[PDB]
């Protein structure tokens, strides 16, 4: 599907993704105003060949994905400036859980329904042989009080049929506070590594995305802020010692133990996303 830049009317910027900025546009070819609202992700004009090859890969990944709990790909727009493609996706009206939750006190049952929906979208992604590599409350978009969607595939990679992991590189933009120890130490990203990040995302939802309770805040309190180039090493060490993010207030102990199971140091001891679906359906049922 192809969108024309001449019909895209910019409303406002939505935020910064991984390779570039996301903006809210009205695609109005009739010029009346009845045009559909679209979220357009664009690659920065000054970006090198390293980001350009990754951006094209992000587009191809989202184009091949079709799930009710994954952001709907709408099409691409020919960006004459920057000589690249603009990723046109659906506008998810309520936005990110990182932005929504601190302003809207959402009940425990709805938060568990969101976690269940995340696992549903993630089991699909894993069945398609892809790893997300950036599962966080910031990347989970809210369509309505009962529907959630995974939104940023900038770090998403395809795991080859024979392999069970993807070898990652030393990057400053890596979401380390959402990463399993094997990612930090051995630079390997398994399907089980996305389950660690889910556990962290579940923690964020149960804290209502309170920035003072956030994973970078809580981990840096244990590490310290004057550790030179050793923040990640110190993070790897505390996780190896069995230290974890604390139990959020009003979080049921059962739910916290499920979180701790998503955070097993041993990747094989962790549940798959397919294992978490009937578990979270039952837990949501208990609290509804
Ligand atoms: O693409 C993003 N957000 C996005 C996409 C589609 N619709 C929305 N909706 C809204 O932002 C709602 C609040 C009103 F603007 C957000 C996005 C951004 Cl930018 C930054 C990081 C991660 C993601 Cl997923």
């Amino acid at each position: 599907t192809v969108f024309h830049k001449r019909y895209l009317k910019k409303i406002r910027d939505l935020g910064e993704g991984h390779f570039g900025k996301v903006s809210l546009y009205c695609y109005d070819p009739t010029n009346d105003g009845t045009g559909e609202m679209v979220a357009v992700k664009a690659l920065k004009a000054d970006a090198g060949p390293q980001h350009r090859s990754g951006w094209k890969q992000e587009i191809d990944i989202l184009r091949t994905l079709y799930h009710e709990h994954i952001i709907k790909y709408k099409g691409c727009c020919e960006d004459a400036g920057a000589a690249s493609l603009q990723l046109v996706m659906e506008y998810v009206p309520l936005g990110s859980l990182r932005d929504y939750l601190p302003r809207h006190s959402i009940g425990l049952a709805q938060l568990l329904l969101f976690a269940q929906q995340i696992c549903e979208g993630m089991a699909y992604l894993h069945a398609q042989h892809y790893i997300h590599r950036n599962l966080a409350a910031r990347n989970v978009l809210l369509d309505n009080d009962r529907l959630v969607k995974i939104g940023d595939f900038g770090l998403a990679k395809a795991v080859p049929e024979g392999h069970e992991y993807y070898r990652v590189r030393e990057d400053g933009d890596s979401p380390v506070f959402w990463y399993a120890p094997e990612c930090l130490k051995e630079y390997k990203f398994y399907y089980a590594s996305d389950v660690w990040s889910f556990g962290v995302t579940l923690y964020e939802l149960l804290t209502h995305c309170d920035s003072s309770q956030s994973p970078p805040t809580k981990f840096l309190e244990l590490i310290g802020i004057a550790q030179g180039q050793m923040t990640v090493l110190r993070l790897t060490e505390l996780l190896e010692r069995g230290e974890r993010l604390p139990r959020p207030d009003k979080c049921p102990a059962e739910v916290y133990h499920l979180m701790k199971n998503c955070w097993e140091t041993e990747a094989s001891f962790r549940p798959t996303f397919e294992n978490l679906i009937p578990i979270l359906k039952t837990v949501h049922e208990k609290y509804r």
